[PDB]
């Protein structure tokens, strides 16, 4: 599914991600924005052969299972399909064990670079929360 992105603020909102460790909702759609661009289906091969999954580009290099990333980790104890899904749940869920993973929401690549440090509060602008 592509989410709308006030669609995508209060699935997170509902999943518990606002203020999540102290993380804005703003913070959380903007990753996913630039991320996957919304779309719970996205996938994109890493250069170490783990992959990134779903609407917050979970790698199973630590997070999930795809059953081709050797000697990974799968701290979400969840298949990496599990993130794909329309139902964000999963996602959210592990997207939760990863910033309370020692590094924030640094774990996210296009977070640091596209929302830390800039007015997140723009993409709840609007939305009914
Ligand atoms: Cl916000
Ligand atoms: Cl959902
Ligand atoms: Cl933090
Ligand atoms: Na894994």
């Amino acid at each position: 599914k592509v989410f709308g992105r006030c669609e995508l603020a209060a699935a997170m909102k509902r999943h518990g991600l606002d203020n999540y460790r102290g993380y804005s909702l703003g913070n959380w759609v903007c990753a996913a924005k630039f991320e996957s661009n919304f779309n719970t289906q996205a996938t994109n091969r890493n250069t170490d052969g783990s992959t990134d999954y779903g609407i917050l580009q979970i790698n199973s290099r630590w997070w999930c299972n795809d059953g081709r990333t050797p000697g990974s980790r799968n701290l979400c104890n969840i298949p990496c399909s599990a993130l794909l899904s329309s139902d964000i749940t999963a996602s959210v869920n592990c997207a939760k064990k990863i910033v309370s993973d020692g590094n924030g929401m640094n774990a996210w690549v296009a977070w640091r670079n596209r929302c830390k440090g800039t007015d997140v509060q723009a993409w709840i602008r609007g939305c009914r929360l």
